[PDB]
């Protein structure tokens, strides 16, 4: 039996941020796309090979918001992201405060319950950030009650488990093409990725729902990046 | 030279779907804010060419977009164009337009520096009416009473009548007015998200005009009528 029930919601979750985790990064730029499971499992199953991308759902939360650092960002990062500390400055963003976390309470709590977070390489970046960040406030976590996956882990059972000890590469854009032989779009921006991400969460959606129902964990037990 | 209320900081591109025309009495089924800072107006290119290219959207957005289970079914029209329903919204778990979604539209609002102006095509007529009507069933005190609102009908009305001098009759619907600036037929079509990127764009036509347009005419979202009570 599943360790924390059936989950009614999949919140696909990717953050932009200042640099790497050895930098003690903060997060620069936040997107939830929230999908409820009957909308996964009513995806259309893959039309061969190639499969085309299959369409995301009608029905979807989406917030995306931008957040201005503490701290400049890495050259890397800025590079990539198209974000810096003098953009998200001069646009009058406001800080990873406690109103934001307000805000994302109020959001995760639109979603039926229980919620799963699904984020790309969440267990060794996202998920610890967003631990980090969030502990340094005065409002308690919003996400104490939700669960978490990585889609790393998630897609590498999809992949292995249903077709050659040979690696294949599990990064965000690499999957996306091999399964569907198309570039991503709008790559290292929150919404992007996170676009990208459900993309490749549907190409299997009742195989990765399961896979969620089973390797749900809470975000609580996630360790935060740094202190 | 003298502005109402001083230079909007923050401008919130914002569309709704609901179930249906104002004669129904209808109830708001999605939601979307698109919140851009006022320089990633002032620093968007100007238009020339014919057609002009689509304007690029600003890197820096905030966007919510949110669907919202009615209390009554969307009309047949309505429901086709939007690819909404009452029975779907219902079954994807969808809440009610409640005090929580009050809160998470105030906290979304607060983060945006002010003063702050919604933008909404037929805003003045459909959506603003309508959002009050909503607001006013809660408990909850309007998250919008600071916030000011403009009709982008009216903006691109003067914008449009002020670069071709008079003396025919246009039609000024979101996708009119797009296809008429950039030879594009518009993306996404009845849907919040997809019809608040299209008025990103035809508001970037002349960037620095709707600013100004903007400025002069923002008033506040509280002195808005209900559509109905
Ligand atoms: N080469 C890199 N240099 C610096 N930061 C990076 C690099 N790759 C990824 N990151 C950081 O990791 C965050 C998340 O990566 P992603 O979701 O793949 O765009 C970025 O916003 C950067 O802060
Ligand atoms: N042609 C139309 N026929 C019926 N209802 C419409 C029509 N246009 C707009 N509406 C209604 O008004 C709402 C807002 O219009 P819109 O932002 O243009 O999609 C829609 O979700 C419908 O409920
Ligand atoms: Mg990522
Ligand atoms: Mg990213
Ligand atoms: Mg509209
Ligand atoms: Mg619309
Ligand atoms: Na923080
Ligand atoms: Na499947
Ligand atoms: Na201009």
């Amino acid at each position: 039996t599943l360790p924390h029930g059936h989950m009614q919601t999949l919140i696909f979750l990717d953050l932009e941020a200042t640099g790497l985790p050895s930098s003690r990064p903060e997060v620069t730029e936040l997107c939830l796309l929230a999908v409820h499971r009957r909308a996964l499992e009513n995806t259309s199953i893959s039309q061969g090979h190639p499969p085309p991308v299959p369409r995301p759902p009608r029905v979807v939360d989406k917030l995306s918001l931008c957040i201005a650092p503490g701290k400049a960002c890495s050259p890397g990062a800025s590079e990539i992201t198209g974000l810096s500390k003098a953009e998200l400055e001069v646009q009058g963003r406001q800080r990873f405060d406690d109103n934001l976390a307000i805000l994302l309470r109020a959001f995760l709590q639109r979603q039926p319950q229980p919620c799963c977070l699904v984020a790309h390489n969440g267990d060794r970046y996202d998920f610890p950030l967003l631990q980090t960040e969030l502990a340094r406030l005065s409002t308690p976590s919003p996400l104490d009650g939700t669960f978490c996956v990585d889609s790393i882990a998630a897609l590498k059972a999809l992949e292995q488990a249903s077709s050659n000890g040979s690696r294949k590469s599990y990064s965000l854009g690499s999957i996306y093409t091999r399964l569907y032989w198309q570039a991503p779009t709008d790559s290292h921006t929150a919404e992007g990725d996170v676009l990208t991400l459900l993309s490749i969460c549907q190409w299997k959606p009742q195989a990765l729902l399961q896979w969620v129902d089973e390797h749900a964990r809470p975000f609580s037990t996630v360790k935060p990046m740094y202190g």
